[PDB]
Formats: C-alpha cells, sequence, structure tokens
C-alpha cells in the first residue's frame, strides 16, 4: 500500500462489508451506500465468483464512496475497485491461505497490478462457529497471549499495514482487542464481527482504528445504520 | 553506526555451521577477511566459545534463529527465516508466534531483520525439512519477489539454494522485482567466479560451505566485483 493510500485509509473509521453470495435489494443497498459509513467492501468466503462481484460492484458504482474488494480468490479478482485488501489468515493450518493462493493471483496478474492501491491485512479469525474459521481453516484455540503474539508479528516483523481481527458470526471479546491494540502502533486495527448498534460500535470503535459492520445489514437495516454512529 | 552495521551496503558474509569444524587458523582467516558480517546459522558450547574468537575482531557478528533454541544474546542483529514457499504454516510463522510468545516481552524487534526464504533445492536438508515446494519456475519466483517487495515489505529476501549453485537467470528475474528489498543468494559459491557472478545479480552474497572444504577457495570468495 502506498503513503497516500494509506494516508487515505487511516481516516476511515466505518466500513460496511457486503458479501456478494448474499441478496440485498435495491432499497438496503441505497440505504448503505448513501449512508455516513467511510466505504464498501466486497467480501465473502465460499461463493464469491466473477459473476456475483460483478453484479454487486456494477450496483454499487452508482455511488461516489470508496469501493473495495477484499480478495477471497482468484476467479472474482477484477480491475475498477478503488483499493485491493489481501488478507493473510495468520491462524490458517492451511498454506493456501497464508499466501499460496495470493502466490497463484500475483502469476496471473503481477505484470499489471499497482502495488500501491493493495493491502495486505494480517487477519486471526476468532469465532469457531462462522463459515470464515472453517472456510480458512483457522485455528480459533487462542488466548489473550497468542493474540498480543500476532500483534507483535504483524506490528514489528511483517509490519503490514492492517492487523484484522475478525469475530464474524458475533461480538468479539473487547478486552482481547484490547490487548491487541496495545502491540499495534504504525498498522491500523481493523475490527469485525456481530456489530449491530450504535453502542457495540461506539464500543469497538474507541479500540480499533476501524470497524467492519456486516451481517446486521442483511438481518435489519436501521440496526445496520446505527452502527455508523461512532 | 557506519557503513560496518548498516545491512544494505553488505556485499558478502561468511556463514558458520556451528555444528561444524573450523580451525582457530581458518576462523581467524575467514575474521581478518574483507567480508562484511560473519553469520551463524541449542549447540550453544560451541557458539558461545565461537562469537568469543569472532569478537576479537571489528566485523559484525549476526544470529540467524532457526528454531526456538537458538534464541540468545550478544549478537548484533538477530536474522529470522520465514520460508515462503513452505507448505507447512510452522515455518511461515507458526514456530515464530510460540517464541513471541516465550519471549517477545524481552526482544528489541530494532534489532531483528525478517528474511523471506524461498528455498530453492529439492534436495537439500532445509527442503525436506521445511516441506518446501521446490518445484518452481521462473515465474514462481517473479511472483515470490513481488510479494516480498510489493505486499510484506521485508528488508531481505534470500533466496537458498543449500549445497549447490543455482540458477543465474532464476536469481536474476527475481532481482528485477525487487527494490526496497534487499536480496540475499546463497547456494554452491565455491570460487571467485560464482561468487563474482552471483554478486552482479544478488545485494549480497552468503557464502558458508566452501568454508570448511576448502578455506582457500573460501577466502577467494570475497573477491567480487563493485555494485
Amino acid at each position: 500500500a502506498g503513503a497516500g493510500a494509506m494516508y487515505d485509509i487511516k481516516k476511515w473509521r466505518h466500513i460496511f462489508k457486503l458479501d456478494p453470495a448474499k441478496h440485498i435489494s435495491d432499497d438496503d443497498l441505497d440505504a448503505i451506500c448513501m449512508s455516513q459509513t467511510d466505504a464498501i467492501m466486497i467480501g465473502g468466503t465460499d461463493d464469491v465468483t466473477e459473476d456475483n462481484v460483478i453484479h454487486l460492484m456494477s450496483k454499487i458504482r452508482r455511488y461516489p464512496l470508496p469501493l473495495v474488494l477484499e480478495i477471497s480468490n482468484i476467479e472474482s479478482v477484477m480491475p475498477g475497485f478503488d483499493f485491493y485488501f489481501v488478507p493473510t489468515v495468520l491462524n490458517s493450518t492451511d498454506v493456501a491461505f497464508h499466501n499460496g493462493t495470493l502466490l497463484e493471483a500475483l502469476k496471473t496478474y503481477g505484470h499489471s497490478i499497482d502495488f500501491e492501491e493493495v493491502i495486505f491485512e494480517g487477519y486471526v479469525v476468532c469465532n469457531a462457529d462462522s463459515k470464515v474459521a472453517k472456510h480458512t481453516k483457522a485455528n480459533t484455540d487462542l488466548t489473550t497471549e497468542d493474540l498480543e503474539a500476532y500483534a507483535q508479528m504483524v506490528n514489528h516483523m511483517y509490519r503490514l499495514p492492517v492487523m484484522y481481527i475478525e469475530y464474524s458470526g458475533i461480538y468479539g471479546d473487547v478486552s482481547k482487542v484490547q490487548a491487541v491494540s496495545e502491540h499495534l502502533t504504525e498498522t491500523q486495527l481493523f475490527y469485525g464481527g456481530g456489530i449491530s448498534s450504535e453502542q457495540q460500535a461506539t464500543e469497538m470503535a474507541a479500540i480499533a482504528d476501524t470497524i467492519i459492520v456486516g451481517d446486521i445489514i442483511y438481518k435489519d437495516i436501521k440496526k445496520a445504520l446505527k452502527t455508523v454512529k461512532i
């Protein structure tokens, strides 16, 4: 990620994350895209395809806010996004999710990538009962110490621009997010999982630099909208 | 302070395997050579002795930490490998996670240099040990070079051919994608000819085995051309 790209992204506090495998009505998408969120991120687990990413991105391009793709696989990578976020799932037991899939993507597209718009994210999946934990083969048996060690790894050795604490499916352990933040300095802390109110949004946004809100969008659009009130 | 501790200026490093034997005379010869640093790759007692001798000379002494048992004070820098083409997460960051849980409170990270390794010799011990994918085409290596330089943005990419001399066109292809990341090359350098050919591509060559096989040839490996 370039210095200008991180200057812009460091200002973001709230991102609405859309799963292209899910359907979202025009009314709901319009409410999301016209809201006070800082950016829309397309991301999913399995079932992220060229067709469904194309279909969703085409509807979102009708709006001016930043649109980013969290790359899930090679098939769905495509031009047109403002930034590309690439997870390396640090607690995955499978190298495909560390850099194996990335390697294949770089072989295919490396010739023409603008790496200043690519943000490599150190991702730690923390909820066992989630499609992302199952999909990424994550080891979720993690203690606060494990998380602090991953935070030191990301901030001091890899020095990645973003560490993403992912609790997809439930509201996370606030003390753990706090513990991780104490080790992050130049790396931004993104947190996602279970946020469905102004209060949960505010609580996690007081610790993380940027909160990611996703599932609530499909369950209660008005509750989703309250999450931008940080 | 000085060019001496600036890793970006180093062109040649003699790498010692503390499990191997080296005479005091041969060690002094290495230490008084124009190499830029000595790198040691828990046989702790030979290591403490080894360090005591090298410290009689004004040259950087660094430790490459291979396992959690390698942890140890007294070095100028601590180089930590991540084997990017390993098929086992322990060698990407699993072992590193355990080491940080144990020692992360006591480490000064400014002295730690993370090395993005690509192990290239199928018939080597490290490849077997790390379960490395060594079926690398030039395109595979170019993609790992982009990954290290642009995504992980590590300070060092280390191409390791272990006991054999590698493929110059592949090391060349790699070098073309590296800008801020320094290229270390190690593998079978046993002559001034080989040292010179690789040092014209890599930023720093690492010379190890020849030290134990023929000290005279090893000493000739410091004769390279200007960068």
